[PDB]
């Protein structure tokens, strides 16, 4: 007989402490497969699956057709960003859809026809409508509402409009922090949820409106509450390390959502440039007032350092996941998940004076 | 009659917060002894005793030969590292066993023959077999095998083999975290136990696979559990001070083992450089890339300062815990433990204030 | 009626968190007198009172001759050390004890014969006892037994042999912070304790053998145990501001003695000397290896700014002492304590945010 | 070294659940004295002291001459009721003040020209005053004020009118539970309090008008607050056992006041009768409607059982006291109390099961 050690995810987040990717850590399990066994299938929506829960985001420093195939190709998704006309938005979806290879990747996302699946992004105005039916026409796969709150009329409205006009379309709703909020968006029929207020690196939002949640405790409240509709979401927002990809999935997530991981690659859109010997890329959010153009600027605009290409980034990814599951003793991510709500997978807080001795320390220098 | 002041061991760790060293203090007892009759006496594995707690880590930056020689001098013991060739592994192991003092160490590690105790470190492929006879053929006293998550069915696999091949030679069981890790290795044969898993000072694993834990409960729950069966366990990782090591003593380790602190020693190996004024050498993880040349890094490579010899360091660690014990009232390690477990010590939690009031503070400038 | 607000010293201690200076603060009441009211008539020994709580420390770098005149002048006193010839010590003494003011000062501690009071500090070794002699003969009117640890047979001895063989001497017990400790000096015979371990600005024994406590815990548990024998307690280290002072008195001391505060004084010992544009003197611990001059170092060596003479500075904190009071609604120090026992006088907590916002913030810059 | 067990008084009552007497019990101590050697001396007043911690009641059916000359010379005291005539109350205390022994007792409670001392209750009615001159003029030595709430304007303004006309006579205040009501009296200047609201035998206070408080809480929150002042206080009420009366004492009270304890002696006024073949006297509450004459009742009227006379009653008592507090290791009340307040006293909890477990059970009959 042995004890139990550490604490189930339910005792973890029943303190309300607030707690968020840095604040805990997972306890190691039994090993008896190798790394390179570990499932990674994950569902994007109701009715998309993907090999790979790794997704692109709809940023205008991000995403753009290259990076969406390069995604597409790895394994993951891109969704296209609408800081543009209608017209430039769907000319990038129709490259996307009409991409071939020779014009090997084993674990390409492809639709019925065999070709790239992409994504798209999407407001909540009038003017939406007219973006939506030239999107459709270019053969969208799936359709992201891009909000900060997305618990709104608005919203809803849209919604419904989709599903009545296009029944075939997958939607995706607008970024919530709580169940009553995913409560109103699944009962206006959304397919999927981003998840996620305030937590992003480019983001002031919590500085300058008081609202939002932490990220962690976010994922896992808003996951258990929707998986009980069958609705899977995406960890939206400070990702910074593969450990905390791999603590997003444990906690209740599906796919997981980045932006600064990959700005900075050879795919993302804009130029190189130099400064202080170093070779950057710009990086914005789409609320800071370079973006938008009195109007309130709810993000920064700033520069990330070349990371190479995604077909070579997101590979050290796969791996780092895929190694973390194994420590964890889970051969895919619904293991891992049905682990966690069983009570199985157990967690540890962590001090700040943990969380320091968990880094590089005691050291004269380093690279 | 008097109030009873602080906490005991099982209270201080009730409250899962995820404590390690820095956290707490131990309270002042009552002395009656000099700090030179404190008895450093320590269980190595089930069959060995060691005059002192010291153990050099098997790292390629830390313990070859020559360290080896000086800590079984010290009275301690060190680990070859094994990231070289067996016939490399094994002429070191053999330079280790043949060592003749003049061809006073009153705390010498001797073994029967009364030569100086040596260990080595094996991983858990079919080629360390080969490794194996080839450092039991140099005279080998000790193994351990070498692995950041040790409950594995090849771990065990491999303590079986070397039972029933060896049933003379003491194994230490690769990293825990917990009691439910410790069982398995424990029910295959074990002699001892190593624990502690991402608390490293050149360690990034936390980040990089979200999977570990703070040591000092790491420590105090697998020695709880492990006593049980008789099994000392080494405190591997995390060791700055000698704070640190008179800590992790009282919280039920056997030993402890350090790499940062005995790195840029002259018995290290490598070559002294200098830089900026300051003569270093280097120390590096074995996951880090260097050392293990996709592959994952789970350790950075950096730079120390230079410390003198070992024959000078190690005194000084010595009367560090000897007088730490002392403030305790605790005039042997045994003795110490037993008032541990008997809530007879007492500790006392710090806040991050109490911490900064710890160290220096309020001066102009110091040395 | 008005529900109650904040917490009680009993409360606020209950939760044994490890609280020092700086995580909390107390409440205001109400006014109805002036500040230049506020009585600090303090409590040095049983038979001892001074007119202030104001205390040197015996420091090699901060009381000799000079500095406990002006200490008693002002209305504190003056402990000198004894990292010197016992003929050096007592000379000093003999300095103090025969000054004369012309050969204004209402406050001045003074003794029968109408003579400056004067302390000293001694060791617990053999030659001590001819220490005491020639000390006596100076006409010494309180003796410190200067230690880290004062809970030992060594401290014990020492204070019957003085009991016996000077019944008249006030002799105050090396540093406690527990019940326990206290118990042991008390029934040996004190007539006062000082209180800390760990917590002084030039102290590293927290780091180097694990033993101390908060400073703040150990002050209110240690002058409430002691307080039902009628034994006043000092509160020694880690006071960098008069709101600690202030916190100090209001959690149970009777005195406060401070080593940083009052070094770089023109009274302090040592010359003056300029670096990087400052004026500067050293200030170190009696742990450095500096003052000791194999031995472990419990403290650093370092430098302080220039601050002026006593009698300037030393009204600056009598002042600020007494505003504090007032706005407590205090009207003198034993009021203040006796609303503190009664739990009239309530205590808030402060997390690191609070801390901050306590502090200057959000300048561009200031001076 | 042993762990502490058991509750101090302080954590036993930190929870509040309403504990009286049955709810708990006191953990033996230590035996180094015979229980002849124990101590029963306890302060009624700032100003009288008694051999004996018992007092009669102030009840019509308990305290007339008879009673008072017995109580006395066995070592306690009793107060007159007041349901009669002044002439009536007043001849009693003559009665009680010129008695003569034989016109041994040790213990008996007497006067500076050693006459028994006794006691009289008093309304806070206008012709009270003259009630209260005529029994001065008998030559009271202490007056109660007989209220089931003495929190008021009229016993306040009736303590200050005999304080201002008789300084010499000590006056007990009515009837309190809470720290809130013992303080006015206090400060109106009574030297003891009556402590008790709804927990006699013959009351239905708390039925009939919804206040009060449970009687050990009552007693331990009022001592507590009452010490400070030097203000001793009678538990009243809800005595059953010597067990009961031993419990009130360990919870701060001075002395114990019974009534139905003491009823049928044959010291009791009144006369015995026979029904159902068992020998009974009347006893009944001062608030039945018998013993006022719309009226509301706030006792009964019912019989208990003969008990003999009080000059046997009475040592059987003092003997299970003086056992009892050998049990606990207290030689005397003064320690027992002190013990209590110093934290070494311990205390554990009874469930319902318990308490049945501590009565007879499992029998098929007894006697
Ligand atoms: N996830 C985050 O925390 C976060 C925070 C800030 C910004 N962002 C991103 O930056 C961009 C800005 O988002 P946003 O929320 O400011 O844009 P938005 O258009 O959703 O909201 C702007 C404002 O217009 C209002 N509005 C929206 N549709 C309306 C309609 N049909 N009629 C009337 N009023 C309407 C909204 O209620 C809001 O006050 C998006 O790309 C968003 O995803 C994200
Ligand atoms: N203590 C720590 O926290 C920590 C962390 C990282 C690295 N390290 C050290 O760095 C080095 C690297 O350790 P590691 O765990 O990466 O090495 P490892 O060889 O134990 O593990 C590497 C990978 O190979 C697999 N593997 C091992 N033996 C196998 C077998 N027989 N068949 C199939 N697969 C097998 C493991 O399961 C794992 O995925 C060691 O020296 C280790 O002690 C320590
Ligand atoms: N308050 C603090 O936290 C703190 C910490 C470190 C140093 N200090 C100060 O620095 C100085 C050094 O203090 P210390 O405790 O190192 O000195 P100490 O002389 O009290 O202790 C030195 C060592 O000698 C031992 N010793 C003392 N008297 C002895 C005797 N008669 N026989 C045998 N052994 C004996 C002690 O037990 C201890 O191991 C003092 O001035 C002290 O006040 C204070
Ligand atoms: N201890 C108990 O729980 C308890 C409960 C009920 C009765 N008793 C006893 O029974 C008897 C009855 O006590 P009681 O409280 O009913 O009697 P009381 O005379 O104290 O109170 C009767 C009523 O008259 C009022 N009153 C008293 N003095 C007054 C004055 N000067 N002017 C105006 N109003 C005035 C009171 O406020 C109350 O409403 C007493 O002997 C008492 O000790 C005790
Ligand atoms: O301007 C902005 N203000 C606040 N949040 C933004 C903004 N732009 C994008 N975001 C969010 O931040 C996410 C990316 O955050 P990151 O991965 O931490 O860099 C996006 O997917 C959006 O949800
Ligand atoms: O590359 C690595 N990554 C993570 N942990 C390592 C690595 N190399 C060694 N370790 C562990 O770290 C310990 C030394 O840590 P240190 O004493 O804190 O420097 C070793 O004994 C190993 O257990
Ligand atoms: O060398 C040392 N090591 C640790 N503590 C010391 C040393 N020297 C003095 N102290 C303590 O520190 C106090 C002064 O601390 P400060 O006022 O915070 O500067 C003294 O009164 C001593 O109790
Ligand atoms: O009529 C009444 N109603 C309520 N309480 C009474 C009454 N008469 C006396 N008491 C109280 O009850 C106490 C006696 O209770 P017993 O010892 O438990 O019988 C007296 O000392 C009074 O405080």
């Amino acid at each position: 007989y042995v004890p139990e050690d550490g604490l189930t995810a339910q005792q973890l987040f029943a303190s309300a402490d607030g707690l968020t990717y840095n604040d805990f850590l997972i306890l190691p399990g039994f090993i008896d497969f190798i790394a390179d066994e570990v499932d990674l299938t994950s569902a994007l929506t109701r009715k998309i699956t993907l090999k790979t829960p790794l997704i692109s985001s709809p940023m205008d420093t991000v995403t753009e057709a290259d990076m969406a195939i390069a995604m597409a190709l790895m394994g993951g998704i891109g969704f296209i960003h609408h800081n543009c006309t209608p017209e430039f938005q769907a000319n990038e979806v129709r490259k996307v859809k009409k991409f071939e290879q020779g014009f090997d990747y084993p674990l390409a996302s492809k639709d019925s026809q065999k070709q790239l699946l992409c994504g798209a992004a999407v407001g909540t105005r009038e003017d939406d409508k007219y973006r939506l039916d030239l999107l459709t026409q270019a053969g969208v796969d799936v359709i992201v509402l891009d909000s900060s709150q997305g618990n709104s009329v608005y919203q809803i409205a849209m919604v419904h409009y989709i599903k009545q006009k296009y029944p075939h379309l997958q939607v995706i709703g607008g970024n919530v922090v709580t169940a009553a909020q995913a409560k109103n968006l699944i009962d206006a029929g959304v397919d999927g949820l981003r998840v996620g207020m305030g937590c992003g690196s480019i983001c002031i939002t919590q500085e300058v409106m008081a609202c939002g949640r932490p990220q962690g405790t976010a994922v896992y409240k808003v996951a258990e509450y929707a998986r009980r509709f069958g609705v899977p979401i995406i960890a939206d927002g400070g990702i910074q390390t593969v450990g905390h990809v791999v603590k997003a999935l444990a906690l209740g997530a599906s796919t997981v959502m980045m932006g600064s991981l990959l700005a900075a690659t050879t795919e993302a859109p804009g130029e190189y440039f130099f400064s202080d010997g170093v070779r950057l890329k710009k990086y914005r959010g789409m609320g800071s007032l370079d973006a938008m153009e009195v109007k309130i600027a709810q993000g920064v605009s700033g520069s990330i350092q070349d990371k190479g290409s995604i077909q070579k980034f997101v590979p050290y990814l796969i791996a780092g996941i895929q190694h973390g599951c194994q420590d964890i003793g889970a051969r895919s991510l619904d293991v891992l998940r049905s682990m966690m709500y069983s009570g199985e997978l157990k967690f540890e807080k962590r001090t700040m004076s943990a969380q320091i001795e968990g880094g590089v320390h005691g050291l004269h220098s380093y690279t």
